[PDB]
């Protein structure tokens, strides 16, 4: 049955179980996983509102005096690109990305959302022809089942993952492996079928939007924002389009259970629906950076159009 | 059916049998790459363009004995594998080399039944296509999409104009969308009729997705020899971007002031949609990693294409 989300934990919200999966409000968890750092600021003004706990580590610079400027003194050359590209009413959806060079950090790649009033800034440290070659082999795999293999295995090699899945949902929901690639000695996942269930109503609907998620350490504690609300709105952040927001507990819980210690997933969407998904799990903890991650989202939409023309081949 | 090609004594082409010019055979290349040709098995090479000279930086006769084994020791066995026998000719395989005589280039190989064709031209070695790839997918509409794919590829390539020409049930094209620099005419919401782009053009732009012209005054490469050993027939460059351009065709983009020009295929439903059509004033060479993000956007834009369709109808 579909109900409506429970407010979050820190607004008094219940705890999360077996019973009321569906209901967990997953898009509002007021933290970050620690590998990078958030700050949300005022659409208009540019005063920074938010912070995650650990953004002095990642920028340098003492929390007062972060929250006292204008991100027009904080990235001047950033700044007006930043008003350009993600004018106000723009949807959630839209992301753009800059490199910085940081003074204390190295390069940090920075990817910026607008929802609503509140822009929302991630930060992350970062660091040949193998995409080009793989667009072509994808087009030309004659069937479906070519495809995903070939799919499986590219990912694979671009990422060193110990196990890469393609995750098909069937029209209730239960989803089915039907490709793998996988590091010698793991047991396969290959034509296993799981339960609707596994992966919620409400965690499908934001796949559906925005595409790659991911839990670089599935024992890591995440990282409060800082206040937690937004003081526009004393409401919560929403932070579904934020790649750094904290997995739910309960899927983290799921995967260490597994042996999991680095989860990755990629949507595949067709005619508006999540139709499957690129799964990868590490074994340890592993960090991808952003720019092989951008990788895997020009695959995701590749392999979109793909599974279209190769289903459309097939009566 | 197709005429024979001139170099095999057959009519020179008017715009009376437009559609029966052989534009995938003309036994030449453009001269700002090299061309050889290559024997699947052996790694023989076949043919060479006559400027392969230049590039490579060989003595003549050298290249037309040896082998690819010898000539590209570390991508011999990679294109082996890359390119299996029985592969289709859309399907390519490309590689930068460190090469001693040209600080570096790219080569592109793909596989027509028992022949390799390489491709050889400079090269060189940020966000721009990520940005670009959120913002098609946020455009509200079909509209909206054209202006923001064809503003997209002139800030990426510096090109004079870039259009969306989208092709009528008929083959009729209509300029919809269009980028320019300031003080060129406007070809935006011009139609043109279907021969202007003849079937066997669209036919081969259906499976081969980036054709371009990069210097609309500059002489073609013939290939030596021109008929390929192996066959005495000629050698198909249809799947090759070094390929001489149709001179109709580039006497229509002289007479149109144009020095430069390149398009990118919008396939939908295994049907030619429309083109990303480019211009420039000047002769421009457009390097292979800048092609590149145009060939992903391409396919980027044949998705959205789709998508922004369903939602009106
Ligand atoms: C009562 C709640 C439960 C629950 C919740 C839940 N699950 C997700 C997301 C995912 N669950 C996945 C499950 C699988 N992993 C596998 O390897 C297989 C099969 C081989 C299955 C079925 C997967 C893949 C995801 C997607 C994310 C990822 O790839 O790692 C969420 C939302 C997480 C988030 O967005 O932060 C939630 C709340 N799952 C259950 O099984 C029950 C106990
Ligand atoms: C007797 C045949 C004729 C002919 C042949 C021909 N045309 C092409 C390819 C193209 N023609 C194009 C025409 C236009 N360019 C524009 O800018 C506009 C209008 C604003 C039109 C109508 C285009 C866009 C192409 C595609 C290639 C490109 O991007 O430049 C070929 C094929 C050449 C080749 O693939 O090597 C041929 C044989 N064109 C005519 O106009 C008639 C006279």
């Amino acid at each position: 049955d579909p109900l409506p989300f429970f407010p979050p934990l820190y607004l008094g919200g219940p705890e999360i179980t077996t019973e009321n999966c569906e209901r967990e409000p997953i898009h509002i968890p007021g933290s970050i996983q620690p590998h990078g750092a958030l700050l949300t600021a005022d659409g208009h003004s540019g005063e920074v509102l938010q912070m995650s706990l650990n953004a002095a580590t990642f920028l340098g610079q003492e929390p007062t005096v972060l929250r006292g400027q204008t991100l027009a003194a904080l990235l001047p050359e950033q700044w007006p690109a930043l008003q350009a590209a993600l004018p106000p009413g723009c949807p959630d959806a839209l992301q753009y990305r800059a490199t910085l060079d940081w003074p204390a950090a190295g390069h940090l790649s920075l990817t910026v959302h607008r929802v609503g009033e509140l822009l929302i800034l991630e930060f992350e440290p970062t660091e040949p022809h193998a995409l080009r070659n793989a667009m072509f082999a994808l087009e030309s795999a004659p069937n479906l089942r070519a495809l995903a293999e070939v799919a499986t295995q590219t990912v694979r090699e671009l990422t060193g993952f110990d196990r890469v899945m393609l995750y098909k949902f069937a029209p209730d929901a239960t989803g089915e492996v039907i490709a793998e690639a996988r590091r010698e000695g793991l047991h396969a996942f290959l034509g296993h079928r799981f339960p609707a269930s596994d992966i919620p109503a409400q965690a499908r609907a934001l796949y559906t939007r925005h595409l790659l998620r991911l839990t670089a350490d599935t024992r890591a504690a995440a990282v409060p924002l800082d206040p937690v609300l937004n003081p526009q709105t004393n409401a919560p952040t929403p932070l579904g389009g934020a790649v750094l927001r904290a997995t739910s507990p309960m899927h983290m819980q799921y995967l260490r259970n597994m042996g999991v210690g680095s989860s990755l997933s990629v949507s595949v969407v067709v005619g508006g629906q999540l139709w499957g998904l690129i799964a990868c799990h590490h074994q340890t903890p592993y960090v991808l950076p952003p720019d092989l991650r951008t990788t895997l989202e020009y695959l995701g939409r590749l392999l979109s159009l793909q599974v279209q023309v190769k289903e459309a081949l097939e009566h």
